[PDB]
């Protein structure tokens, strides 16, 4: 079964990896890209820029572990622990060559501590819409007076007593549709249809879970980068953001000129989080031109 | 039937206020103190320090609009249009004598603009447990090294879509507990009892939708209070605040020194956000004391 439909060309398949059994959506021939989604969502956010990809490059796009149709990790949910699924999966298939990168959300935080941990196996990097976990996350606001509170939900998904599991259980489709909403300026392209299945995906009792053991461990890779770090990241980077509603707007290439020797920024203006669906053309572009740099 | 046990001496009673009705509990003679609950609670919270109160003043808690057994604003729920309805309550009462007012959490926002407005009416003022709306209010964060913050729930309850009523609708127990216990220093207070019969209270659908309604209002309240405060508060104030998980700390006594001329604060150490009935006693002791000068 798929829970979501595989493009032209492309093989939905799984692989083993330290005893997890990661999906992942692989197409295309080249140097390889790994694309990594985020919270709310699965390899598909990925689908529309995977056939365009696909022509210069093999493309696999994984499901984060107990997302989508990936079993959850066995170690934990901190982003040290996941990035090993994502590195030793991404070298399965490119074992000898170095290979692309390209994060969305939370994404990012499972991906780090491999780039930083492996700086030759990685040629480029792309990261989009979320802060790499450290001490900057402290510093935003729980309520807003203008728009809203961009990253509340650390704390709700964060809380003990399965808070968000116990509230939103038999209610993820209605909380995925105003989570999703409240994060985009480009709303129309959440289609009823499109957030059908995305709440069916996260709905499954391990995915509503694993999805917020992510941000039950954001403290403990919080401590792990602040180790890290103390390297900076020396391949070429590029980050995007949203500039309208939802968007990290300015954030996120800030930030990461403290990580990234060699990076260029964009922010995006009329979109915000969900980049790939709401700004398909220009964010499609700009990776695209960027990873056809090497 | 009553939501919650009246003690000995005092009467559960309502009075229309501008074509709401407002339950209240009564009870003492002498000058009237005012005290006003906040989110999550209703009069009861004030319980353990009403009869003590009555030896000396005429004390009132009433039920915030649209929780308890009060009827839902017919106005809105900002600070200046809530605190209408507790000012005009108060001097149904005390119609020719200056009153204390002592509020709690959103008890602070509900009252605030009546007591800048209706200075000559307030004799002594004290506030506990929750910023007055302002922009500082703006610089809490939105989660700590040490897990979730004291206030992210300010934008989950502000939420549209009525989110915070759907997903706590049938939880809405559970989903008090962990409240009230995410804030509190000491949780072995909170009696199986006293959890059910706040929770069958808020429960109530009008009363769910109401408890939200004050934190979708609170910017609103923030612009208020912005030209509000423009007038310093004259009559002698006290603020109270945890030390302890789930307490503002410092900041309750420093938020109100850039309101107040005349103010005294006290942090208690060990006690978190619920001191009437955290930390009963020593608030108690601090109430009576102040007012009874």
């Amino acid at each position: 079964a798929e829970e979501f439909p595989v493009p032209n060309g492309f093989e939905s398949a799984y692989r083993e990896v330290d005893g997890v059994k990661l999906h992942y959506v692989k197409g295309g021939q080249g140097p390889l890209v790994m694309l990594v989604h985020g919270f709310g969502q699965t390899w598909y956010e990925w689908h529309q820029l995977m056939p365009e990809l696909a022509k210069r490059f093999t493309v696999i796009a994984p499901d984060l572990p107990g997302l989508g149709q990936s079993e959850p990790p066995k170690t934990g949910y901190s982003g040290e622990q996941v990035a090993v699924y994502l590195h030793k999966l991404a070298r399965q298939f490119s074992p000898d060559r170095p290979f692309d990168l390209v994060a969305h959300d939370i994404g990012i935080w499972n991906t780090y501590p491999m780039v930083v941990k492996n700086q030759a196996d990685i040629a480029r990097l792309v990261y989009m819409q979320a802060p790499i976990p450290d001490a900057r996350i402290y510093r935003f606001p729980a309520f807003t007076a203008q728009g809203e509170s961009l990253v509340w939900h650390f704390s709700f998904f964060a809380a003990d007593d399965r808070l968000a599991e116990t509230l939103i259980a038999g209610k993820e489709r209605f909380f995925l549709e105003h989570f999703i909403k409240s994060h985009a300026s480009n709303t129309e392209v959440f289609s009823e249809r499109l957030l059908d299945l995305y709440a069916r995906s996260y709905a499954k009792p391990h995915s509503l879970n694993a999805s917020f053991e992510y941000y039950r461990a954001l403290n403990e890779s919080v401590r792990q980068n602040a180790e890290l770090a103390k390297t900076r990241l020396q391949m070429p980077t590029m980050t995007l953001a949203g500039g309208g509603h939802g968007g990290m707007g300015t954030f996120q290439l800030e930030q990461m000129k403290a990580y990234a020797e060699d990076v260029e920024g964009h922010v995006l203006p009329g979109c915000g989080h969900w980049l790939p669906e709401e700004c398909a053309a220009p964010m499609n572009r700009l990776v695209i031109d960027f990873l056809s740099r090497g």
